[PDB]
């Protein structure tokens, strides 16, 4: 069929390929066997790129940017790009693992009596068929509820209430708790009952006074089930969401788990039982998508990331640029406006419009480096140094003079593989590769003339290394020190041109993807005899 793009998860052992159909195929990296075929409920090209520095899987469709973390060695991809609903009557989509689905079904038929709930049959009917159809593919199999927000939320809450009522700890309670939290997140429109999720507990520690401790930090305590409910100024009050234990006057050497067990061994959570806890792993692995614009009306043009492990950036066709603090809950960190009539740009030009087309953030003061094509009527690709820590153009760097008349636009911007350097590529609106030294004119230049050698990918292996895929279908594994081609592998069978490539850090074998849809793996005296 064809893939048209690829990405790989190093923490996992999964190849995440895009499809021309809009789906994602997860394949085994050791045998080439399909692991799952899931649609992200997306709305143009679809991005699936995993970002190593941030250590999360970033999906992007034309409109929204979703951010999903790994869970149980698998990715919940059925609603990666699904965005929050606006009415409780809206039909929400919620994916669950096959095993967790079995727990929910088992609870409904044996343990609890939440039957007769509005649309209970549809929930049960949908759940049952998912398990039967899904009955390594099994490990990645998932079941997707398609129900009105109120129906699923009411059903999940009843299960939680009933599972809490019966008090017999079963695996459905944490799953139902996760469902309730995920539904709450999908409708954005201290209470102890709201501490069943680690994130809510984590948020409670916003006024934690012992931030200087090593293990008594806000997030570690939330992991152990504790939330901050201060009673006075500087009160280090940590209470468990379920145990009811109360702990005060913490010390630098205290550790969440140690205190909870010693102070209350009877807690179901300390013992690892099936409490109402919703860990951060499911929360990060099931967070809803987020539109970059405040309204989401536009199309997405940029999805670049940066070497900083706390930030991701995106740009819109209307000029609105969003920056997420992908750290933890992907909170939007800074949204600013791009005006072509800027003091730096209007002078560097010696009618006017500005369009951003590439994004990147530099880390060893943090700066947002976007790539754009300006169209006045002539056009000029330039660099734009904006502020992150806001909305101020520190420096606009005009690219060489020849770009003014050659009608070129930046297509990719990546920090050097070794560091303290930046490699940018320029293609026609047959290309240019320009290397900048990060500015704590370029230091190197390269021009690509052959129309069949235009770059179509970039991995920037550890000037480190480079791996590209040309228009002719030849990947040109190469070293950036002096632009030395290391290996020009050729397309298989007419020729099926290589279109992109990725490196499997879990197998040490390079992985290439063709336009046609094929996968190829590329590789990159005796003491006994002496006296005692």
């Amino acid at each position: 069929d064809g893939l048209h793009s690829l990405s790989y998860h190093p923490a996992l052992n999964a190849i995440l390929a895009v499809t021309s159909r809009g789906t994602i195929k997860v394949i085994d990296g050791t045998s080439g066997a399909t692991l799952q075929a899931s649609a992200l409920s997306a709305k143009g090209q679809v991005k699936c790129q995993y970002i190593s520095a941030v250590d999360k899987v970033i999906f992007v469709d034309d409109y929204a940017v979703g951010c999903r973390k790994d869970l149980n060695g698998i990715l919940l991809l059925d609603t990666a790009l699904q965005t929050p609903v606006s009415k409780q009557d809206d039909v929400v989509q919620l994916e669950l693992p096959v095993t967790e689905a079995q727990q929910l079904l088992s609870a409904c038929l044996e343990k609890v009596d939440i039957s007769s709930t509005e649309g209970y049959d549809l929930f049960i009917t949908q759940l049952k068929d998912g398990l039967k159809n899904t009955s390594k593919v099994a490990k990645w199999a998932t079941v997707t509820f398609h129900l009105p927000h109120h129906v699923l939320k009411s059903i999940a809450s009843a299960i939680v209430n009933e599972l809490k009522k019966i008090n017999q700890n079963v695996a459905a309670l944490p799953v139902a708790s996760s469902v309730m939290d995920r539904l709450s997140y999908l409708l954005p429109s201290v209470d102890r009952s709201l501490m069943y999720s680690e994130a809510n507990r984590r948020e409670t520690f916003t006024s934690w006074p012992h931030v200087g401790y090593r293990w008594a930090q806000p997030d570690p305590m939330a992991q152990a089930g504790f939330y901050h409910q201060p009673a006075s100024s500087g009160d280090d009050r940590a209470m468990c969401f379920t145990c009811s234990v109360c702990l005060v006057c913490w010390e630098p050497t205290d550790e969440p788990w140690s205190e909870h067990e010693r102070h209350s061994p009877n807690c179901p959570f300390v013992k690892g039982e099936h409490t109402q806890n919703v860990p951060l792993s499911v929360t990060l692995a099931t967070s809803p998508a987020q539109f970059p614009c405040t309204d989401g009306t536009d199309r997405i043009s940029c999805f670049g990331s940066g070497s900083c492990p706390h930030f991701l950036a995106a740009a819109t066709k209307r000029g609105k640029i969003c920056i997420w603090d992908v750290s933890k809950l992907m909170k939007v960190h800074l949204k600013f406006e791009i005006n072509a009539y800027d003091p730096a740009i209007v002078q560097q030009l010696i009618e006017v419009s500005l369009d951003i087309t590439a994004l990147s953030i530099l880390q060893q003061f943090p700066c947002l480096l976007a790539g754009g094509l300006l169209t006045y009527r002539r056009t000029l690709p330039v660099l734009l140094l904006y502020s992150i820590k806001p909305g101020t153009l520190v420096q606009c760097l005009r690219l060489p003079k020849f770009a003014e008349e050659e009608n070129l636009c930046i297509d990719s911007i990546t920090p050097c593989a070794d560091g303290i350097h930046l490699l940018v590529g320029l293609r026609t609106c047959g290309g240019y590769l320009v290397l900048y030294k990060m500015n704590y004119e370029p230091i190197k230049i390269q021009h690509i003339k052959d129309p069949q050698d235009t770059i179509t990918s970039l991995i920037l292996l550890p000037l480190g290394h480079l791996v590209i895929t040309t228009q002719g279908g030849y990947v040109k594994i190469l070293d950036l020190s002096n632009f030395e081609i290391l290996a020009k592998v050729e397309p298989p069978k007419e020729q099926d041109t290589f279109v992109s490539v990725i490196y499997c850090s879990g197998t040490d074998r390079l992985c290439a993807c063709t336009k046609g849809g094929e996968l190829h793996f590329l590789q990159i005296d005796l003491l006994v005899d002496q006296p005692f």
